[PDB]
């Protein structure tokens, strides 16, 4: 392992990936739950760069996460087309990011699953009365603070735009320490700026 500074734990709102101009295909298991799903757990550097594809000889061995697959199909689905079981996506994230995490394959996926549950984004938002509905009905501030109170750290929100031209919450970034033990304050955040003061939290 070459070591890194921290992890970006990236989750996304499925609805916002499927209501755009691009193509989204439901998993082989069917339409995903109306809940935040995992995009990936990424080893990163504090200088804005990151290591990737650290072991191009370490393919994903499904046997090691066999019993986690049914959960992953629901909490870490692939929305790309054509419809798939998600293995390609998981293989991709493992090879590109997992091999650089210093974590064993099962530990890597379990960590992602554990942090998705711990972050409890959907419920933290409900607690603040922020629920899915059409239109830019919510202030970005209310969303960030609601997650912050429930996680204890401020998230970074990435927004994209739906066919109607509404700016919507697309992905949520939180930071995890390099030992994958707990959430930490992000040393740095990405530099996007697609989130207006008012955004949409699209229903499924
Ligand atoms: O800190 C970062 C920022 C981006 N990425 C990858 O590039 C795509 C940018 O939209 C992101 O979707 C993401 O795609 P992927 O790695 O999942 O395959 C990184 O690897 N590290």
């Amino acid at each position: 392992a070459q070591d890194f500074d921290f992890f970006y734990f990236v989750q996304q709102w499925p609805a916002s990936y499927c209501d755009t101009r691009r193509s989204c295909c439901y998993p082989t298991t069917g339409k995903p739950d109306e809940d935040f799903s995992i995009h990936g757990l990424w080893p990163n550097y504090e200088n804005g760069k990151w290591p990737q594809n650290c072991d191009r000889e370490s393919s994903l061995d499904e046997s090691e996460i066999s019993d986690l697959i049914s959960t992953m199909e629901k909490n870490w689905p692939s929305l790309a087309c054509p419809s798939s079981d998600g293995v390609r996506f998981w293989s991709h994230e493992w090879l590109k990011h997992g091999t650089c995490s210093a974590l064993g394959e099962r530990a890597y996926f379990q960590a992602a699953l554990d942090f998705r549950k711990k972050s409890n984004l959907l419920e933290n938002l409900k607690n603040a009365e922020i629920t899915p509905r059409n239109g830019e009905h919510y202030t970005l501030e209310s969303i960030k603070k609601a997650i912050e109170e429930g996680v204890g750290h401020s998230p970074y929100i990435e927004c994209n735009v739906d066919t109607q031209g509404n700016h919507q919450i697309y992905q949520v970034y939180l930071c995890v320490d390099k030992t994958a033990t707990d959430f930490i304050d992000c040393p740095i955040f990405p530099h996007g700026r697609g989130c207006g003061s008012k955004i949409e939290f699209p229903p499924f």
